[PDB]
């Protein structure tokens, strides 16, 4: 799938973010920001 950027995080890989801007696998919580769909990289 497409991984989301929380806008200014230096790419949250290799963790997979959902629509709330975080990864259920402990690393990124529910920040809820205008998250950008990035998968061109
Ligand atoms: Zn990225
Ligand atoms: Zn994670």
């Amino acid at each position: 799938p497409t991984h989301r950027h929380i806008r200014g995080e230096a790419c949250p890989l290799p963790h997979r973010l959902n629509s709330l801007g975080g990864c259920r696998c402990g690393k990124y919580p529910n920040l809820k920001k205008p998250t950008v769909w990035r998968r061109g990289h």
